[PDB]
């Protein structure tokens, strides 16, 4: 079964680490960065890794029930007992770092918490701005719960609850670090079942990122979130499950109108891209362009400079 | 090129008319309902119709700039001049009903309006709850603008602005009607370039819907939004572009574990499903099940009763 990429321009792609469109492509200078995001991780033959699931609506989202109000012990007073995103009960013994979709960054996640009542007063509803701090002592998704704070006090306990992500938030003491994983089991615990760290293994090569500037609810921020593979590619690989014939798939960025190849890159088996370049650089590419699979190669293949 | 469906269970599908997961399948009694949604419209050979675009993040979303504050003339004081979702300028002469992604229902759309400054004070940001009424006189997306109201007055004019949808809202005088199209060019205008109305053309057959219960920011509502094709199918057809060999594709709902076919349905060329059934009915199907393409048939094919 031949490997392939979907035919999608940059404005037809979704970030796999935040529900947002891709804004640009970016290659970053190497500086011993531990790149170990847990969303947007997938092998080329379609094996999802880390906390990666298929739905853009699932990325940085939560589902469960509010079971406690801990006002006066924590600023994030609303205690949310999690289920899986599909509503099945969360199983802490599953060999994953956290429930699928859980945020993989350090900072304030801004969104909306909503409820739809069951029991008496069925289908009464409410929804308000809410913030989840991924550094809070109450951010323990692998243990089965997270907390959020809100300006509104109009939340009901023991009712079905959903958190819809919208953006990030910058506050004093809460800087945003997209490459620092949260502690999924809370303070003084270490993470387990992680998708491995990623890095170029070849001299002169740098990682290529799919970059989004996501919304931010106050503070100075470019809202940058970089993913290794767009969500549509992950969805595509999952469907196709094409066997990887080598550890490296050469891909060509093409202009469909002219037919010209604009540059070439290495698409690695474990699901990331490298290019031959030195220095930070936002790629200057046409709006109609996209990657195409060329051929299987190996680790020793020398990329034409970008 | 052989036609096919993606292999996705119900909990791996996204609604094409609101960014939400599919919750259930539902067949509805016939009662001369004008079904003419404009999102989630696509032919089986991959031609998008109405206001349909590819990104779940684009469904019911807006992008543009705030260019006026009309407080004291309209409750929805913030005047948002639209661009296309990919940032290109909106072109009113394009043969579409409205910019791609525009909501196709009557009611209050609840979400978050956010901004990221350009010019001096670059990358300052803000985001607040906001509501868009699709019945407002200021809801004129085909003319190039929409308005929203907000509890916050902290919005800046002439700055890049985005509206992220979260749910619907129920207020007195603003009932929600998922099957009534808004007036894309405003009061006293009629819509143009619409994807056609849909209906069963066969005795004993009813439409099958992919149903979501979406969030709601107050009021009694089941939050039902029904789409004709999930977004992933649309994305799949767009990629494949398999020629339709007839006007009807027989599809089989299957249990992968047992191998059994649970029921059969007609997948029509113009992009909707019918089943043989009489009465409203939420389908009782296993969580692991999904549709598979069987064969091309014609209008005269008689479905096994469901």
């Amino acid at each position: 079964k031949p490997f392939s990429l979907p035919i999608l321009t940059i404005s037809e792609l979704t970030n796999s680490r935040f529900p947002a469109p891709i804004d640009s492509l970016f290659t970053a200078q190497n500086n011993n960065l531990n790149v170990q995001c847990q969303n947007g991780r997938c092998t080329l033959d379609g094996e999802l890794q880390g906390t990666t699931q298929l739905l853009p609506s699932g990325i940085c989202a939560f589902r469960g029930r509010l079971t406690a109000d801990v006002d006066g012990s924590h600023d994030d007073r609303w205690h949310m007992q999690l289920t899986n995103l599909n509503g099945t009960p969360f199983d802490p013994t599953e060999d994953v770092p956290a429930p699928l979709g859980t945020p993989d960054f350090t900072g304030l996640l801004f969104g909306v918490a909503s409820q739809r009542n069951v029991g008496s007063n069925p289908n009464t509803t409410r929804a308000h701005e809410a913030v989840i701090s991924t550094t809070s002592s109450q951010f323990v998704p692998k243990l089965g719960s997270v907390n959020f704070g809100s300006t509104s006090t109009d939340f009901q306990l023991q009712q079905p609850t959903k958190f819809t992500p919208v953006g990030i938030k910058i506050e004093s003491g809460h800087e945003f670090d997209q490459w620092a994983l949260p502690r999924y089991s809370g303070h003084l615990t270490l993470n387990m079942n992680l998708a491995p760290p990623i890095a170029p293994n070849f001299p002169g090569e740098q990682l290529l990122f799919f970059r989004s500037n996501v919304p931010c609810a106050g503070g100075v921020s470019d809202g940058v979130i970089d993913c290794l593979l767009p969500q549509e590619w992950i969805q595509h690989f999952y469907q196709e499950s094409a066997p990887s014939q080598s550890d490296v798939a050469l891909i060509r960025y093409v202009n469909p109108d002219t037919g010209r190849t604009l540059f070439e890159a290495k698409l690695h088996r474990t699901g990331y891209i490298t290019v031959a370049h030195s220095g930070d650089y936002p790629l200057v590419v046409p709006s109609n362009g996209y990657f195409r699979f060329d051929s299987w190669v190996n680790q020793f293949y020398s990329l034409a400079p970008m």
